[PDB]
DNA sequence: AAAAAGAC
DNA sequence: TGAAAAAT
DNA sequence: AAAAATCAAAGCT
């Protein structure tokens, strides 16, 4: 695009642009059923269905050999909802899916898949352009002066929700949104897209108070969806671009802040302890902010704020280090951070009287939720909280890697692995193909720490940025780059 | 103050 | 982000 | 020639 948003004026906050027009989305492709060669069973009773139950039970057929299948609690979820798209008729006679047999469907499938990894060249080439002649009237909108790629036009197709961890509503059918379940965000004066036929869409509006050009609530947490714009755009950056920014202010006003905490470990009021406490936590442990979530549709995972008692284990002597505190519990999506930290003893203490005459199950901070955190983080700066320091300490510990492991004279092949090894230290306390086979890709980086200084290191010991960075990387950073200078310093 | 709706 | 598909 | 190795869920009245 070549799009230099950032060398433009400043928006006058809340307003995000004043121009917006999009096609609304791409709808997901009906059901087409399954030829009488293929059929169902139940009992061997080969018994044909109702189109939407088929639909459905593709679903399941669809994953019969996935362990989802074989979990007793997505069951529950599948058979109840199962029903419900159904007849009748249906309905009554299975009255046991434990009897059904999906094997056959599921055969079609990846039979489809493997004639599909077997289509001609030229018959999917068709395809191929074809599929991208979508794109140039789906895929970009027009916002402000500039003609930018949207997330993703298509809509999120029904199925069954996947959930991460114990989700006590995995197995739950999503569901075929319609554009009566639609909201369309334009800017009367844009060119409004005409639903589809027939069909209306649920409302329309023009708040330029905000991102998503087109948005819908999901069924199963009655949650909402959005369909926004692609981080190489502007609106998408500024925010994460400012995001470091945050990071970058609170890097000077923080020895304060922890000397604040530090010293609030006295404190006569229990919460203001309790808080202290957290932070601190956070501040090194690097832990997340820990917002409270309802016991039942929700899948147990705790937090800073949200850890209850249970989830951790005091040892005054242990492994050699006095004052252990010993972390273990699943954090966000129920990834297990388990730990063994030694920590200032009034905080030992402290944690050791937060746990006085409580219950395994009682919240470890009571008096204390993340609401609270901010609230006083914000009073200490503007825009703080919890997930600046993450945000922080990341971007920060790293910039002095690539001060440290970083050789003058150094090679780029070797600088860059040299590099590498900089972003290993990093990690090293989040806790997040030979020496590794179980760490994960960019993640911090994909969001955590400013890549100004990724860059400025480039300039300063000229290193083709492509090296490390590829181009839909660079190009979510294109400005960083543009505008960085080896004498950078985040 | 507090549960709900929202937005990124 | 995570799971998953896709590009000798 | 082939085989193998490199999207959406979850969380600031």
């Amino acid at each position: 695009q070549k799009w230099k948003w950032w060398e433009e004026e400043r928006y006058p906050e809340g307003i995000k642009w004043k121009f917006l027009e999009h096609k609304g989305p791409v709808f997901a492709p009906p059901y087409e059923p399954l030829p009488e060669n293929v059929k169902f069973y139940y009992d061997g009773k080969v018994m044909k269905l109702s189109p939407k139950a088929e639909e459905v039970a593709t679903f399941f057929a669809k994953m019969l050999d996935h362990e989802y299948t074989t979990k007793e609690i997505f069951r529950k979820n599948f058979f109840k909802d199962w029903r419900k798209e159904m007849t009748n008729e249906e309905k009554n006679i299975i009255t046991n899916l434990s009897k059904c047999d999906f094997t056959q469907m599921s055969q079609y499938f990846k039979a489809q898949t493997e004639a599909r990894k077997q289509m001609s060249k030229e018959e999917k080439l068709k395809i191929k352009e074809e599929n991208e002649k979508l794109l140039k009237e789906y895929g970009f909108c027009i916002m402000d002066n500039h003609k930018e790629r949207i997330a993703n036009f298509k809509i999120e197709p029904p199925g069954l929700f996947r959930g991460r961890g114990n989700h006590p509503k995995m197995g739950m059918l999503k569901r075929r949104i319609m554009p009566e379940d639609i909201i369309i965000n334009c800017s009367k004066d844009a060119k409004v897209p005409s639903p589809p036929p027939g069909h209306k869409w649920k409302e329309v509006r023009h708040d330029n108070k905000v991102t998503w050009l087109v948005s819908w609530t999901e069924n199963i947490q009655g949650s909402i969806k959005y369909i926004m714009l692609n981080p190489s755009s502007r609106i998408k950056g500024e925010k994460d671009w400012q995001k470091y920014e945050t990071a970058r202010r609170l890097k000077k006003c923080v020895d304060k802040i922890r000397n604040q905490y530090r010293e609030d470990w006295k404190s006569k009021e229990m919460k203001v302890r309790q808080r202290a406490v957290a932070l601190y936590f956070i501040d090194k442990l690097a832990l997340r902010a820990g917002n409270e979530k309802e016991e039942g549709e929700t899948a147990d995972t705790v937090g800073c704020c949200s850890l209850r008692v249970e989830h951790i284990n005091l040892h005054p002597e242990l492994d050699g280090q006095e004052y252990v505190v010993e972390f273990d519990f699943l954090g966000k999506d129920s990834i297990r951070y388990y730990n063994k930290v030694p920590v200032e003893k009034r905080v030992f203490k402290n944690l050791q009287l937060f746990m006085e005459n409580k219950q395994p199950e009682d919240d470890l901070f009571d008096r204390l939720n993340t609401g609270i955190l901010n609230k006083h983080l914000q009073d200490l700066m503007e825009g703080l909280t919890a997930k600046v320091f993450r945000t922080y300490n990341a971007s920060i510990t790293l910039q002095q890697q690539l001060k440290e492991l970083t050789a003058p004279d150094e090679n780029i092949p070797a600088k860059i692995l040299s590099y590498n090894r900089a972003n290993r230290a990093v990690a090293i306390l989040c806790n997040h193909r030979e020496e590794n086979k179980q760490i994960a890709l960019g993640t911090s980086k994909l969001n955590y720490l400013d890549p100004r200084i990724t860059v400025a290191w480039c300039k300063k010991w000229g290193v083709p940025i492509e090296k490390i960075y590829n181009k839909t990387q660079r190009e979510k950073f294109a400005w960083a780059i543009d505008m960085a200078d080896e004498d950078y310093e985040f």
